[PDB]
C-alpha cells in the first residue's frame, strides 16, 4: 500500500452540528487523527499519516496557510507517495490553485471537502477522504497537478469552482471539464491541463513569508469607485476586477484602475459571470490602459496567479504572458 | 389587427458596431432605436412598432437615474401601448429586469432583449432576438408573468435571469427556478410564471423618487481586505451587499466590519459569489445577532437591486428578511 | 404531527452489496422497516407507517405496479396526510409523470429514491427519505403534483428526468427548473407546473387492469426498421419514436412508422436528445402522417402519456391535443 | 500565404432553407457547397477553400455507406490538403464524428460543423459556424487531436460531443469531459485533448471495407418489449447495443432475451439512454458472467460506432470490453 500524508487544515469535513436533523454547524473542531479512524477502510487502500497544519474554517483562509502548506509539501515531498489536504470548500478552489502552481512536488496532492457537517445524516465527507486517499495513492494521477476530488470526480486545480451554495455536487471544471471519474475504486482518467503547472512553473515561495497585496472589486449598475479607491491609498500591489459582461468595468471604476495601472498598480479584468474568458480584443484596449485580460481565470483564482506573478515581475505584458501559460 | 408594442433603447451591443464582421472588436453607441427597427422588416408582420431612445449606453455603465427613467415612462405610458420591449447591454441587463420587475406597476408584458455579438458582427443574434422579444412582448400570455428577458429562443423570469457566460449567445439562463417559456415558430409555450411578488403586487414606488438609497457590494476571498467595506461605511452607504464565500461566508475581517456597521444602522445583506444557490439562513452566521440579512438565491447585484428598493420603505433588518422572503 | 404514509417498491435506496466501499449491489430483499429505523430523525417530522407494496429494481418496473401505486393511492387518500413513495432511480421519473396523470388525491405525493445502495459509505438515502417526508408533510407542497424530492430538490412528476448514470444529483428538471429547494427542513417554493395533472385530468384507472401497449424505438444512423416492425406484427396501439435531433425519424424506421399510422397505430415523435421540444412545424408534417409531435417529453414520459391519452381516443389531433396540454 | 483547406460537403440544414426567415419549416441538403463557400466571403481572408460534394442528405438519413466513402476519401486526399471541414446534418454529426475519429488515419485537422437554423432565417447560424471551423482546420494546433466538431464558438472531440437541446444553436456539448478549446476573434486556447486513442493510434482500417457489421439499438423503459431485441437476433445481427436506464440496466425481458443472444455469439454492450456519465461495470449487472460489454461514457449512438468497427476485429467480448476500455 502507498504511504499517503493527510495535511488537515479545518473545514465542514472536520466540523459539526448539535443534530443530523438540522443544518446549523461550526467548522473545523475534530483533529486529523479523529478524522482518518472514522474512514476504516482508508486502511485497506493507504498507509495513512495525519498532520493538522491549522483548523480554520476556510472562509478565512490567507496567505500564511499558503506559504505554510506549499513549503510543508515541497519539503516533505521524498517522505511520503502523495498527500491529500482536507479543508474547507468555501475557498477549496483558491488553495487549490495558489498550490497548483507553488508545489514542486509531482507526486499527486489532492484537496477534499464536504458540503454537509460529519454530524449530519448522510453525510459526504467520508466517501470523498476515501475517494481523495484513492486518488493520492493511483500512479495515474501524479503529472496532473494540484487535484480536487469531491463527488467522485477528479477535478484539476485550475478550472475547479463551486457552481452552488450547498449542493454536494458543487465542484464542477466549469469551462474544461474533469480529468477523470471515480468508480468501485478505480479512476478512468481522460484529460489532463494543458497549463504549466507545479514543477513547470516559475514560482517559488520556498523563502516568501508574505504575498503581494491583491484585492478584488465587483462592477455593478451604478458601482461605487470607493472600494478600488481604498486598495489604490494602501498601496496594494495588484487589483482584480469581477468585470460585468466580458470583463468590462463601470466608468468610476474604469477611471480608478486606469489611473492605478498608469502609477504601477497591476490591474487584471476578470468577470463576474462564472464560465467563459474575460478575453483581450472587445470593448477595452488592455494593451493602451496597461491592464490584463484573465482569461477563465475568475475573481478569486485570476488573484491567485497576479499575487504569483508579481512575485517575478511588475511589467503589464509579462504579466500578461503570464495569465497566458499558467 | 396586431398589437402596438413600444421599444425603449437604452444602448447595448444590440446597437453596437466593430469595423469587420469577423474581429471581436465593437463599441455600443453605434445605431439608433428607427435604425434598429428598420433592419428586422419582419416585425411589422407581428406588431406596429413604435422606437424611442431613452439613453444610448454600453449597459456596464447602467446607472440608478436610468432605472428611475425607465420605471416612470414605462408606469406613465402603460395605457398608450400593448407592450413594451427595452432593448439593452447583456453586461447588466439582469439588474435592470429585476429592478423594473418590482417597480412598473403595468401588467402589460415588458421584456428586455439584447444582444452578445454586435450588430455588424457574422450570424448576429440581435435581429432575431429582438424579433423573439417582440412575440413575446405582443402575446397576452406573456401579461401578469412580471418582467421578462428574451434571448435565445427562450423567455426568463427577471428576478431568476442572469448571464451564465462571457461570450456564449445563450448566457441568459434563470440558473434556479428555470424560463418560463420556450419560443417555436413564433409561438411560446409557458409552463411557470414566477411565485415572488412583483411588478404591481410590491409596495416599492419610485413614481417621486429622483435618487436610491446607496448600496455597494463587497467581494469575499481568501485574505480579503476589510478596506472596501470599511470606505462604504465610512461614505455612508445605507446599505451593503456581500459577496460570500460559499453559503454566503465572510472573510474574518470583513465580517468584523459589517458586524460593526450593522449595529450602527448600516443594512447588511450576505449574498454568494458562487453562481447557484440560496444563500441560507441558519448555517454558520446567526443572522439575527448581527442585525443581517441573507439573500436567498438573489445574487449579489441582484440583493442590491432589492436592498436599495427595500430601504426606501424600512432600515429594520427583521423587516427587510421579510421583503428578501417575498420579493 | 402529520400522518405519513411510505408506499415501499424497493430500489437502490433498499438495496445492498458486500462491502460500504465496493460499488457491487443488487436491490429487493430489504424490507421498509429496516428503511425507516435507518432515519430515526423521521419521528421528529412525521407519524410514519410503511407498506411494502412490491420489492423490485425499477428497471423492471411495469404497467402492473403503476396501476397498483394508483389504486392504492386513490383509495387510501382519506386515512393519511401525505403519501412517500420510495422507489428505483432508473424508472422514477416514469412512475411519478404516470401518478402526476392518474392521482386524483388532493394530497402530497412525493417520490424518492437513492443514487448509492444503503451500504454504501455516505449513503444519500436516509437524506433523502427525510427531506421526502419534509415535503409530503409540507402544506405549501399540496396542488403541486406528484413530486419527486432528491438531493435537497423538489422536482415535479412531468419534468423531472435522470442527467447522469451515477451522480447523487442526477435528478433534474431539465426543461423548466425545480418547483423547491430543501434546508434545514424547510421549502422555499417558486414554481408550480402549468400543465394539467392529478385530479384536473381525465384519466381515470381505477377499474383498468391493463393499460395499452405503446413501445418505444430508437433511431441513429443506419436505423434498422426491425424495432419498429416487430411492435406493428404484435398489434401495438401506439409507437414512441426516440427521433434524431428535433424528432427526426431514419427513412425505414419513418416509411415503417407512416405505414402503422395508416393502419391505426398511434405514433408520437420525441427525441434522443435529453432537453427541448420535439416540435410541430419543423422538417416532419406531422398533420400529412397522423403522427403526433411529443413537445419536451422524453420518449419514455411520452410512453406515459400514449398509454394514457389511447386509453380515451385513438384519434391523432385529439392526442395531439393530449399533448399539447398534459 | 495560406492552409488550404477542403470542405466535403454531405448536406445537412446549413446547406438548405425555409420558404421564409420568419417562419420554422426547413427543408435539408438543396444548397450545394458552392453556395455555402460563396455565402461566407470572409474564408478567402483566412484560407484557400475547395469544395467536394460528397452526398446531399439530411443527417437523419447518414448511413453506413456515407461513413465509408468519408473515411476513404480522407484518408486518399490526406497528402493533398493542410485540413479538411466536413458539412453535415446536426441531427447524426455525433455519430459521424465518432466513426471517423476511429477510422480517419490522416493527422491534419479534421472538423465538423453544420447549423441549428436554416440558410434563410433571422440570425442563422450557419455562416460563422462555418468561418469558425475553418479557423480550426487552419490551425496548425488542431492537428493530433482526433476528429473535431467546431459549433458555437467551442472546440468538441468526436467522442464526447453530443447534442443537449433539440433545437438551441448552444446544443453541441462534450457532456462528460468537457470541450478542447473555445473559439475567440479567430483564435483558439486550446486547454484539453483527448486521452483515448483515435486516427492512427487504432487498428480500425477501413480502406477496402464495403460495409460494416450490423449493431442494432434497443430502448429499455417501465414494461419495455423484448420483441425488438428478438427481431434483431433473428435477423442474426452481429451486435446490440442497449440503450438502459439508470446505469445500463434492463428490463427482465430484454436482459434475459440479450443474455441467451450472447450466449450463442451476439455481442451484447450496456449502454444508457440517461445523456452523462458511464455506463459501468460491477453495479448490478456481473457482466463477465453474461458476456456483456459496459459501453463507459459512450451513449447508445456512439457505442454503436465503437462495436461495429471492434466487430471488424473480433467477436470475444472480453477482447470487446478492452477495446470499449481504450477508443
Amino acid at each position: 500500500l502507498p504511504n499517503i500524508t493527510i495535511l488537515a487544515t479545518g473545514g465542514t469535513i472536520a466540523g459539526g452540528g448539535d443534530s443530523a436533523t438540522k443544518s446549523n454547524y461550526t467548522v473545523g473542531k475534530v483533529g486529523v487523527e479523529n478524522l482518518v479512524n472514522a474512514v476504516p477502510q482508508l486502511k485497506d487502500i493507504a498507509n495513512v499519516k495525519g498532520e493538522q497544519v491549522v483548523n480554520i474554517g476556510s472562509q478565512d483562509m490567507n496567505d500564511n496557510v499558503w506559504l505554510t502548506l506549499a513549503k510543508k509539501i515541497n519539503t516533505d515531498c521524498d517522505k511520503t507517495d502523495g498527500f491529500v489536504i482536507t479543508h474547507g470548500t468555501d475557498t477549496m478552489e483558491e488553495t487549490a490553485y495558489f498550490l497548483d502552481l507553488t508545489v514542486k512536488c509531482d507526486k499527486p496532492v489532492v484537496m477534499v471537502g464536504a458540503m454537509r457537517p460529519s454530524t449530519s445524516m448522510s453525510a459526504d465527507g467520508p466517501f470523498n477522504l476515501y475517494n481523495a486517499v484513492v486518488t493520492a495513492a493511483d500512479k495515474a494521477s501524479a503529472n496532473r497537478g494540484v487535484l480536487v476530488v469531491m463527488n467522485d470526480t477528479v477535478l484539476d486545480g485550475r478550472d475547479v469552482t463551486m457552481t452552488n451554495t450547498t449542493d454536494v455536487a458543487t465542484f464542477k471544471s466549469v469551462n474544461y471539464g474533469p480529468l477523470g471519474y471515480i468508480h468501485n475504486g478505480k479512476i478512468d482518467y481522460q484529460r489532463t491541463p494543458a497549463r504549466k503547472h507545479t514543477s513547470d512553473t516559475p514560482f517559488d515561495v520556498s523563502k516568501l513569508n508574505e504575498l503581494p497585496k491583491v484585492g478584488i472589486v465587483y462592477n455593478y449598475a451604478n458601482a461605487s469607485d470607493l472600494p478600488a479607491k481604498a486598495l489604490v491609498d494602501a498601496g496594494y500591489d495588484g487589483i482584480v476586477s469581477a468585470g460585468v459582461g466580458n470583463g468590462n468595468l463601470y466608468k468610476s471604476v474604469f477611471d480608478t484602475l486606469a489611473t492605478a495601472a498608469k502609477t504601477g498598480t497591476a490591474v487584471v479584468r476578470s468577470s463576474r459571470v462564472p464560465t467563459g474568458a474575460t478575453t483581450q480584443d472587445a470593448e477595452v484596449d488592455d494593451a493602451k490602459y496597461g491592464f490584463v485580460a484573465s482569461g477563465t481565470l475568475n475573481p478569486q483564482k485570476a488573484r491567485v496567479l497576479l499575487q504569483l506573478a508579481l512575485t517575478q515581475t511588475k511589467d503589464p505584458q509579462q504579466i500578461q504572458q503570464i495569465f497566458n501559460q499558467y
